[PDB]
């Protein structure tokens, strides 16, 4: 609940997620090897 702490574990849920789906995406849209 800390401001800072849990602002930060909010935003790192999303931007993990996010940062996840180029490799949903690169591994899945263009795996032609």
């Amino acid at each position: 609940y800390g401001d800072t702490w849990a602002g930060v574990e909010a935003i790192i849920r999303i931007l993990q997620q996010l940062l996840f789906i180029h490799f949903r995406i690169g591994c899945r849209h263009s795996r032609i090897g």
